[PDB]
């Protein structure tokens, strides 16, 4: 990252790498370990966007690197699109944000960028790596995430909740869905000690803390 | 129906649409239906019926199988009133053959168009009491053992089927009352019993037993 009396550009260290492989080898890209750790990586540097894919490139597999590329060529798309109808419309174009193109294909020429330019690719890199995919599986519909008999309730509820992270985009859409699936994809037993505490929140909890307190040695 | 405008009293007959909205409504939706009852109320409690037009009313708008029904209840439900006419003291003077519309000194329309209020009020309460006897065109009364709710039944169509029963049978309904929340929990399925079983002996507020009972069975039914 770029440090603050003109733009001195340092690579990370071997530590730094070190940790960040050996963190998404063994617990996987999206686990919560690894979102705090990126989130305190981000949030504490000044990225470009050579260094996105200096990051991305030396921790990822060659399966995700291809994934983390194409959703940040969708992200900074659909971001063009809500730039260049501002009043004023900004000036930061797709090869800004890319760091390609001919004026933007050098460290020396990134390293002279704005805080908004900045904080508008880190949110996008954010969104792509929120969508990498683990090595084996494939992002599932929410027809087929059912408890099955003989499995825990919040295994179930954990499922509910990544895959409604990996496909829907807002947040309070996130919550809604989830709060609804919860009841209709459950176990017959989960539903019938589920099924009179339906809407009932007591005081300052989550409905899913409830439900996950109403059925609870039910399954094994 | 008769009209007291000066007092005399003429008579005139019921109207083409108001007989054919009332076949209509019979054939249709059933004689007991909650909308027919209200019609029913609405016709007789606005006007001045004679024991002819009782007649007139059932004849023209009900099955040949349930005027025989209607009669036979009719019947009985003033077999029954004289016995609560002259051991009722001071005993009032009206016999079987006035409420009936019978006989040699109420057989005929202009001899019939001169009763009083009393006799009306009689008349009136034991018609709307036939009329809750008359059976749907193919069925028998049941007994209160049968109606058991099967398995992918709904909750609300078993007590309906219920409180069908219990006001056929029953003629007081204050005892109709009692009857209906004690066996909407001992004739349920058992999963409607076992998610019912949790709730029995305590309202909360502004409500009743039998809601009370219909929201805990809201997705039980197949």
């Amino acid at each position: 990252p770029v440090t603050l009396v003109e733009a001195r550009y340092k690579s990370f260290s071997i530590k730094m790498l070190k940790d960040m492989k050996e963190g998404v080898k063994q617990y996987g890209p999206n686990s919560p370990y690894m979102r705090t750790l990126l989130d305190s990586i981000a949030h504490g540097h000044r990225l470009i966007p050579y260094d996105w894919e200096i990051l991305a490139k030396s921790s990822l597999s060659p399966s995700q690197f291809l994934q983390f590329k194409t959703w940040w060529i969708d992200g900074v798309q659909e971001q063009v699109r809500r730039n260049r109808a501002a009043n004023p419309p900004v000036n930061i174009d797709a090869d800004q944000l890319l760091g390609i193109g001919q004026n933007w294909s050098t460290i020396s020429q990134q390293a002279l960028m704005q805080n908004e330019a900045i904080e508008q690719v880190r949110a996008i890199c954010l969104r792509a790596w929120e969508k990498i995919q683990d090595p084996g599986s494939a992002c599932p519909s929410f027809n087929t995430v059912r408890q099955g008999s003989k499995e825990p309730y919040p295994d179930f509820v954990a499922r509910l909740q990544d895959v409604a992270q990996k496909s829907i985009a807002d947040e309070k859409a996130r919550k809604v869905i989830v709060e609804l699936m919860a009841y209709e994809n459950a176990n017959p037993e989960c539903q019938s000690a589920i099924k009179p505490l339906k809407g009932k929140v007591p005081a300052g909890s989550d409905v899913i803390s409830e439900y996950v307190k109403a059925c609870d040695g039910i399954g094994g």
